[PDB]
């Protein structure tokens, strides 16, 4: 009277195994390697209806100059002052760039012209700089294309002795942190195996245990591996650094979190006495359903971040959630078939220790007879965390996490050694109305909103055709002037309807003080305007400054529907499992009280103790990450209290903690290693996202698990099993 699923796969588990070895094996070799999809198909990192692409976007358009959104600022540094040698080069470069339309869309020459030559060079006059409208928006294939492109023309030339050329910019930054990243992830893998190898051995003391679990783990993994590059080839969906390595290291470490769960469940009932049939009867009896659970609710979690509105975290979820579902689907097939013709041979999968573990038993006991105190204590431990809420800030400038010896980190070193960070990150404002404002009276009028942007705080510098440099130069006499004129092609639409203006902030725009500037800049504008001919003309305002600001309110916006979402999609699944809201609830809340822990442990070992302040990406990837493997272990620990209620609720409970206690305390053990194995990564922002999972799933599995979540259903009592009666 086997049940027909177990039957099946134990009965037909060579098949099995070999049709999934097959599939994975086809999906791995017909389309290419994972980090060359995720190169082919990198997407930007700014949502398509952001304010400051859009301004961007919208200038180039009026102006007739480009179509993009992503400019990279061409340095050149040199030991002594520039000159006429430099300049030579400096215009044989910028003709080169033009020639190549691929790639560079225009080039902003200030240093050529006399009338702007000032402001592109440095005060020590040893550096000059020069923008570059690239081709592709920033993050995406083409703008790294375009990025290596333009560096390419820039570096590799006959250049003046003691001249240096270097690229820098936002999308310099983000195409070699995307290199960076793909570059990492085979390290990430390598520590990652060597980790798991390492617990596997300590867990187990058996080098055929360790082997079959790898093997369990290389399949899983390669199988989510195969399928996401497979579906990204075909442009099923876009990928990025951090979804390609959190594929990879959630696969490996779901997998061998499941591997675990079964092999754990497989060896208590060897030690209970059944025979080898029996016991791989009851292992997937007792732990099918808890692993299929787990996994969809990792995978639920995981796509819950396709509802957000910044590019990054909705072109993470799909491909997460597909992978954990490929994961789950081999542990669940694959996995039992493995386990049956493995120990089907010798003593392969029987358990070593043969014996039980007084610690848990003493620590059921302790829970069971003072769960206030345990609780209360559980419940201090996970709030102290909070205590990194005052001091806890964030930066967006991704300097600080890459590499100094990466090329854009090598460019903003040397633009900072000769000139400021505001004029690296210039602002641009461009005002544009439906008449021709290439009249004395309208460059009044614009030369008095150049003053208005000038008299709000922090604004070191207006660039504009009145006020080139930001000094000012109005008969007509002065417009019969060449370089007027081209300060008017410069700084002016071809037809003259609009006019932009480049603001330098005092300072560093990239703050919230800068983002007050740009509202104050906003207003000053609306405020100019007004009375005037120019009163109906529509104002655009982008750049870095404005594009950090989005990143902020989409960031903002993403943590809270991806946790609202995570949080409910996760209660659903476990009150629809244990049919029971109480449990779900307990579950739930316990894992949100654990968060807290994990964020204070993150902060304090990476804001206080290497010194880089957390990215503005992790808490929102650690997050679900977090609710969904704590969500696991706690279903682990309450199927099992279900299981064993029958002799009794503070007995069922005290067994639980018995059955349930080295097994789910090793799988957590692995999976937090494994995720704080990201920290090897040369990108640092993928190292604090692992260190962030791997510090809250140690608490969950050491705090959590282990004392409050037995010590709430010890109080609760029957109340724990409600609506269902008990």
């Amino acid at each position: 009277p086997r049940p027909r699923l177990p039957w099946f796969l134990r009965t037909f588990a060579v098949p099995i195994i070999l049709a999934w070895v097959a599939v994975v094996a086809i999906l791995n070799t017909v389309v290419p390697t994972l980090d060359e999809v995720g190169e082919m198909r990198a997407v930007s990192m700014a949502p398509n209806d952001a304010p400051s692409t859009l301004a961007i976007k919208r200038v180039g358009q009026v102006f007739e100059e480009y179509d993009t959104s992503s400019s990279v600022m061409i340095v050149l540094e040199g030991e002594e002052p520039l000159g006429i040698e430099a300049h030579a080069f400096y215009d044989k470069m910028v003709a080169d760039l033009r020639a190549d339309t691929e790639h560079v869309q225009h080039v902003q020459d200030f240093w050529g012209d006399t009338l702007t030559a000032s402001g592109a060079q440095s005060v020590d006059g040893k550096a000059a700089y020069v923008q570059v409208y690239i081709a592709g928006d920033q993050g995406e294939s083409l703008a790294n294309e375009s990025v290596e492109a333009v560096r390419k023309i820039a570096t590799e030339r006959e250049t003046p002795s003691g001249v240096k050329a270097y690229v820098t910019g936002a999308a310099a930054t983000s195409a070699d942190q995307r290199a960076e990243g793909d570059a990492s992830m085979k390290l990430i893998e390598g520590v990652t195996f060597a980790v798991i190898t390492v617990m596997l051995l300590a867990v187990y003391r058996s080098v055929i245990t360790t082997l079959i679990v790898l093997a369990m783990v290389v399949l899983g993994l390669s199988g989510a591996r195969g399928i996401v590059a497979f579906l990204g080839f075909y442009n099923v969906f876009g990928l990025t650094t951090f979804a390609t390595n959190m594929v990879v290291t959630l696969a490996i470490a779901a997998a061998t979190d499941y591997a675990i769960f079964l092999i754990g469940r497989y060896q208590e009932a060897r030690r209970a006495g059944e025979d080898r049939e029996s016991a791989y009867y009851t292992m997937f009896h007792g732990t099918a359903h808890v692993v299929l659970a787990s996994g969809l609710t990792i995978a639920g979690a995981t796509l819950c971040l396709h509802f957000t509105r910044l590019p990054y975290f909705q072109t993470m979820g799909v491909p997460l959630a597909i992978g954990m579902l490929i994961v789950v689907a081999a542990a669940l097939t694959a996995g039992p078939a493995v386990i049956s013709v493995v120990s089907r041979f010798g003593k392969t999968l029987e358990p070593k220790r043969f014996s039980r573990s007084p610690g848990w038993h003493r620590v059921g006991t302790a829970t069971v007879r003072w769960p206030g105190a345990i609780l209360v204590c559980a419940v201090v431990a996970a709030l102290i965390g909070l205590l990194a809420l005052p001091g806890y800030y964030t930066t967006y400038d991704d300097r600080r996490y890459l590499p100094d010896d990466v090329p854009a980190n090598v460019g903003y070193d040397a633009a900072f050694r000769h000139f400021s960070q505001a004029k690296m990150n210039p602002d641009l404002m461009m005002v544009e109305t439906d008449r021709d404002l290439r009249n004395p009276a309208d460059f009044l009028v614009i030369d008095k909103i150049a003053k208005a942007l000038k008299n709000v705080h922090g604004i070191a510098q207006v660039q504009t055709i009145t006020r080139p440099d930001g000094d000012p130069i109005l008969p007509p006499e002065a417009f019969e002037t060449d370089d007027f004129q081209r300060g008017m092609k410069l700084f002016m639409s071809p037809d003259g309807h609009a006019v932009r203006f480049t603001i330098i902030h005092q300072g560093d725009p990239l703050t919230e003080e800068g983002t007050a500037r740009m509202d104050e800049l906003k207003v000053a504008a609306a405020d100019a305007i007004k009375g005037t001919p120019f009163e109906g003309a529509r104002i655009y305002l982008g750049g870095s400054a404005a594009t950090y600001n989005d990143m902020q309110i989409g960031a903002d916006y993403d943590l809270i529907i991806v946790a609202a979402s995570a949080l409910i999609l996760i209660f659903i699944i476990m009150m629809v499992l244990t049919r029971a809201v109480v449990a779900a609830a307990v579950i739930v809340g316990t894992v949100v009280l654990s968060l807290a822990s994990a964020f204070g442990l993150s902060v304090l070992l990476w804001q206080h103790i290497v010194g880089i302040p957390l990215h503005w990406m992790v808490l929102p990837m650690s997050v679900i990450v977090l609710l969904a493997v704590g969500a696991d272990y706690n279903l682990l620990l309450v199927s099992r209290m279900k299981e064993e209620i029958h002799a009794g609720i503070r007995t069922g409970i005290i067994r639980a903690m018995v059955g349930t206690g080295a097994v789910v305390t090793a799988a957590g053990l692995v999976f937090a290693f494994t995720m704080a194995s990201m920290a090897v990564s040369s990108l640092i922002t993928i190292g604090q996202v692992g260190t962030t999972i791997g510090l809250g799933l140690l608490f969950d599995t050491l705090v959590v698990r282990s004392l409050m979540t037995p010590s709430i259903a010890t109080l609760l009592g029957r109340w724990f099993w409600w609506p269902q009666r008990v």
